[PDB]
């Protein structure tokens, strides 16, 4: 039985078929999960995420249960294996948004129901799936390859993009400040994968180098939740995405941001609003992708 | 152009009355008119009574509600409202919002692909007034399409929305509040203008008993209006003569009904005796918000372009 | 019109038929409450409980409304009769998990809709029903009787096990520390009921005596919620009372251990023994679903 904790556990073919299914569903919605149930466990609230999941299962014919931070104190009252052995036995799927990946792993270990990583400090795979869906929608996938730049932290988003690029065969440039490092274990996995898929990966500390010859620019907040700051902002001096920065990329390149955005920091107001349409489709598109993911996990029991 | 429901000011006599009639049809013969449709409910300050009405309204109509709470959703505290609007408003069919500040509703509506519904703001509480109206009609206190109504209380949202609705509908309304208290001039002007068209007999005073003369419907509300709770002790003293009690109801017409949006504070704006004397109507009032939100949601579904 | 506030208000026959119905429903699920609604009022959150009820009504064809602690402040803003007379008139059932039983009573008194006691300081009947379901599933009900030991506090669980054993005709031994007493009013009810049903009830302060010739051992947390301002003292009082391997050894062969959860390994129960019984303890947990289903269908017919 398969969980969905990271795209690392999936094939190029599997990932692409999730995006194609999403697309079919967006076009022609079907109630493929009649009466199925999804428990949603949040350790830290995210309205954007919740919407995506709640609506995903709902539209597919099922029901969602929202168990919040207040509602559900994980590893703070009862142990996780206990919670897993009750909740994971009563519902068809469990999504979790967690502070720490270990928690997902520990839950999955004892969950009869497939567990979905709605966000952890290591990986944010649903988001990348949505980003991907969006790239395809905006016809920025020439030749099954995408030429992508990621600018920001060595955070979860970076990890997941690095990985996915590696699996899919994308050309990706990553840019973060000089003092910032990427996990050697993750990096190794990507190196291996690139060999098989022909990925052109590069990692640096120069925004403008990363941006050269790119059709898709991806950025993210610098001050990550919980990790709140004043010193960090000063470290990300050159790193804002602005008009001059987008100029360096290819003509008509799209800007993606997972949100929320902090105008005047990782992104300028002008440039952000310049790309409202794509940024907010991006936000919404997580729906179609979670749908696909849920149908998929339902068939891999 | 697509219509939101932020205040009754934006609607015609005919429109409001047809919402009530529809509510009534639905109460008689429930129908699932919004199959699969979705309603985001955003609360900035929790109201269980409201939530019930909306949740059940859409549910019974065949749809699904999403409750996003205060804890869940921090508006204008993290991300700007236009950003939220451009996500949430794009994914759901309707968005209801209970807000601290009306501007927030306006700003959201401005960016929402989905019709936004004012579940309560500091200026207006229209879904409540619709329910009050429904109730007045059910209790056969709308002789001649007109109603003879007294509103006693603060210059709060409820007052505004009664003033307005009276104005649109052509009702005869007397408002009573303390001497120092005023109604927003902008709102008052609208009402003056609307009365001309509709023949509303509107009067504002500071004498409970005058307001009450020849009335079939007495409406009151809490004095310490929500949020303004840092100022309560003072407000109470100002509302000395203003409680609705047996003697006060005596001044109104025979068999006049007492309406209160709830919750009620026995011993303040209303006496225990009198409140309980009207439990049947008051609690039907409570419940009747359901049918009215149903109508409203059907109505906004049909007015998308 | 009948509410479900304690098993005290039901007959042996009524209780057994709830368990039987549950069992039918587990076997063959049916949507017997199409479109019906359940308001769930929590004064203190319990995820385990919520799941049970939310899924019960949902699977039965209805809808749940979760009103939380933050959402709904009971007897702290508006009076309860007012709440009851709004909520209880818009939904088909009301479950409540409350700090104080009186609150259920007061609500029920003004609720058009049947109220269900999802847990109070006095009684936890839905849990006992589930326990019962589970005992029957693990074939530990020889001759319609069960031989049961309850070890723990004089809490809600104890009250409800005492009562139910009394109604049903079970043989039950209860063990708690010396200083601890059962509510005389509850105890007196049980005494009376045992006479009618032939219950073999005994109360002591000796874990091992309680355990002798038992097929079911039941335990529970010692630090009961709310009473957390007094904990350090309580733990010391419960020295001999943990359920461990040696304790289970005293009971009959293949005897099952039940715990309503959550559990505090190293206290009322040892890690080893708890995990030894994971399968039954977690079926126990899950089985609350089928029983709440039964209960809801039952209350739908007793209007």
């Amino acid at each position: 039985m398969k969980h969905f904790l990271t795209l690392r556990d999936f094939s190029k073919e599997e990932i692409l078929s999730l995006v194609n299914h999403a697309s079919e569903l967006k076009k022609e919605p079907k109630k493929l999960l009649q009466d199925k149930t999804l428990a949603m466990i949040f350790e830290k609230n995210s309205t954007r995420t919740r919407m995506a999941f709640e609506l995903a299962i709902t539209e597919l014919g099922g029901k969602a249960l929202f168990l919040s931070s207040n509602d559900l104190q994980l590893s703070r009252g009862e142990p996780v294996k206990d919670t897993a052995r009750v909740i994971g036995a009563m519902v068809d799927f469990v999504m979790m948004r967690v502070n720490k990946h270990e928690t997902l792993l520990e839950f999955a270990r004892y969950s009869k129901a497939p567990v979905i990583n709605a966000l952890s400090e290591l990986y944010h795979p649903t988001q990348v799936l949505g980003d991907l869906f969006t790239i395809k929608e905006w016809n920025k996938m020439q030749n099954g390859i995408a030429k992508v730049a990621f600018i920001g932290d060595s955070n979860n988003m970076c990890n997941s993009w690095l990985i996915t690029a590696a699996i899919l065969g994308f050309e990706i440039s990553i840019a973060m400040p000089k003092n910032y490092k990427i996990s050697p274990e993750i990096w190794e996995f990507a190196m291996k994968q690139a060999l098989i898929s022909g990925a052109k990966i590069s990692l640096g500390y120069d925004k403008f180098e990363a941006l050269k010859d790119k059709d898709v620019v991806i950025t993210d907040t610098w001050v990550s939740m919980g990790e709140e700051k004043e010193r960090k902002i000063k470290e990300f001096e050159g790193f804002m995405i602005d008009e001059k920065a987008m100029s360096v990329a290819n003509k008509d390149a799209i800007l993606l941001h997972c949100l929320p955005a902090y105008r005047g920091y990782e992104v300028s107001e002008e440039i952000f609003e310049k790309h409202a349409d794509v940024i907010f489709e991006e936000a919404r598109n997580r729906l179609y992708v979670v749908k696909a993911l849920l149908c998929f996990l339902d068939n891999q029991r």
